């Protein structure tokens, strides 16, 4: 009911569903959108926020000013860890096959996800031509590939190693025109994601920095 879709887990901590990355929704537009930001707690207090070199603005931003002003990446691994920023993604995507709420199944919502899902989308494109593999866009809708979605508690972590593509195949009735333009109607604008408005002014930022680190 707010246009993003998640795997629901089961009391193991066990997932898997069947999902299809979406092509980009215009011709301009591309089909994931990159986010960086920083997410860290001191003194009682969380700091939580989008980071402006998602556009390559680092002066912008209190945290990277913070982490490079005072070398914490040579004099303080520990802290660095802490502050340092975090890429994420997100993408359109078509609900195949989800066991745990079987509504979701044939609609368009948004999905967020990390580097190592999107390093399974990249292997599928990224690949040794000089030795004959076939590159592959999953997220084309007549020679795309569906995701198999699983999750697995290892460790205290959720593990996507088993997570995977399938076989190349063509969304079912991308060739009815009517489907295809309901199909690319629910894809959201991704672009929103990092749109301006999605980051705090540097003085807002530093203002809420300070009173976490306590200054
Ligand atoms: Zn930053």
């Amino acid at each position: 009911d707010k246009g993003e879709w998640k795997l629901k887990l089961d009391a193991s901590g066990n997932g898997q569903a069947v999902i299809r990355f979406l092509p980009a929704k215009t011709d301009d537009a591309l089909p994931f959108a990159i986010l960086v930001n920083h997410g860290f707690k001191k003194n009682g207090k969380w700091y939580i926020e989008t980071c402006s070199s998602t556009h390559g603005d680092y002066d912008s931003c209190p945290v990277c000013q913070y982490i490079s002003k005072n070398d914490l990446y040579n004099t303080n691994k520990t802290e660095y860890s802490q502050l340092k920023r975090k890429t994420s993604y997100w993408a359109n995507i078509l609900v195949v096959k989800d066991p745990q709420a079987p509504d979701n199944e044939g609609k368009v919502f948004k999905y967020r996800f990390g580097k190592k899902i999107w390093d399974k989308i990249n292997a599928m494109i990224a690949v040794d031509t000089e030795m004959g593999e076939t590159p592959v866009d999953v997220t084309c809708p007549w020679e795309g590939a569906n995701f198999v979605l699983k999750v697995k508690q290892v460790s205290g972590f959720s593990n996507y190693d088993e997570s995977k593509f399938l076989n190349q195949s063509a969304i079912p009735n991308i060739d009815d025109e009517s489907f295809q333009k309901e199909l690319f109607e629910q894809m959201v604008d991704l672009s929103e994601m990092t749109s301006k408005d999605k980051f705090k002014s540097f003085e807002e930022l530093n203002t809420k920095f300070n009173q976490v680190l306590g200054t």
